[PDB]
């Protein structure tokens, strides 16, 4: 009966992830968690692939806001500060989630209540590649001080009927941080890529530098972060541009809105679920046609070519090939919080709708 996972009552009322906000589903009850892209490096084998974090200045500053407290908490309570900081980054989307800022202050996505205080949120889950959402109560803290403390208490004390559920993440039980992240794989979240995501965060943000006895100087922290080789990629790397949130974080709709902004073009926040984008955009004075076009939003009608039967799908056109096929980028089709890409053949591409942003 692990409280961090979906309960029987939560699963009966499960929903498909919302792609748009309305009067019922809003920003105050929708989480934000870190997004990841597939590592462009050719892996040694079919199972050794990694994920790349979406690099960000918010993440760097979020690390500095808690690296000191995570370091001290780590040494005292036998916890990898790196794992703790990575989980904070992942679960709160580098501090940007409504669950992580005032007045909730829950940085680790811990469910339940704290000192009798709680806050309901829609939270994304996965059964392999089958994505769903559940509405659950999350611990509401007076500040981030009690959140960091409560995380350490969870790892050390565990749960009812399994007090040592997180004992294998303890520094004395796990030879390295990778042993610890692999045990969080099925005890903390349903996301089947949880460990690989944490490892990606730890590596890129050099979080092991906070695992040792003496903590380093935070003024030289940004100097240690090494960039990914992005010089031989075909397209501009993804980056979260805006602060505003017109669509639920990470969904296909949100991804296209943000990706379009990187190229200085916008699309409104009132287009609703993906399949309604083409007809609504057309009404709202956007150029919309069946001709494939570079950097346009590409819409799939409900149920079209495997797209979601109710919501359809929306993606961003990275390239229009000379043979008429298109290269698109999108989110949450390959897995939870995963940005992926593919090629749509010419005959299929000519049947989709392309929205030129303003
Ligand atoms: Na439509
Ligand atoms: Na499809």
């Amino acid at each position: 009966k692990n409280p961090q996972l979906p309960t029987q009552d939560e699963l009966k009322h499960k929903s498909k992830p919302a792609q748009s906000f309305n009067n019922d589903v809003n920003q105050k009850d929708t989480r934000a968690t870190s997004l990841f892209e597939t590592d462009p490096s050719i892996s040694n084998n079919d199972d050794s692939g990694q994920f790349n974090v979406v690099d960000s200045k918010d993440t760097r500053q979020f690390v500095k806001s808690i690296a000191k407290d995570a370091h001290r908490i780590g040494q005292d309570n036998d916890i990898y500060a790196s794992v703790m900081i990575a989980q904070a980054i992942l679960e709160s989307d580098s501090g940007r989630s409504a669950l992580a800022k005032s007045p909730n202050h829950n940085l680790f996505g811990i469910k339940g209540a704290f000192e009798g205080n709680s806050v309901p949120f829609n939270t994304l889950e996965a059964d392999g590649n089958q994505l769903y959402s559940i509405n659950a109560g999350f611990r509401k803290y007076p500040s981030t001080k009690e959140s960091l403390k409560d995380y350490s208490d969870l790892i050390k004390n565990g749960i009812d009927g399994n007090r040592t559920i997180y004992k294998p993440t303890w520094k004395s039980e796990a030879d390295s941080y990778k042993d610890a992240t692999s045990h969080l794989s099925k005890t903390y979240a349903t996301d089947p890529n949880y460990a690989k995501k944490l490892n990606s965060i730890i590596k890129h943000y050099q979080l092991t530098q906070f695992d040792d006895e003496r903590m380093p100087d935070l003024d030289k922290y940004e100097r240690s972060i090494k960039d990914y080789d992005d010089s031989s990629d075909e397209f501009k790397p993804f980056r979260e541009v805006s602060d505003s949130m017109p669509y639920p974080h990470g969904q296909c709709t949100w991804y296209v809105y943000n990706r379009m902004k990187q190229f200085g073009t916008s699309i409104s926040g009132d287009l609703g679920d993906a399949h309604n984008w083409n007809n609504r955009a057309q009404y709202r004075d956007y150029q919309v046609s069946h001709t494939p076009k570079r950097h346009a939003a590409v819409v799939f009608e409900a149920g079209q070519f495997g797209a979601d039967q109710h919501y359809g799908h929306v993606a961003f056109v990275e390239k229009v090939n000379s043979d008429g096929s298109i290269v698109i980028s999108e989110s949450n089709v390959k897995g939870l919080g995963i940005i992926s890409h593919r090629t749509i053949n010419a005959a299929a591409a000519e049947e989709l709708s392309y929205i030129t942003g303003k």
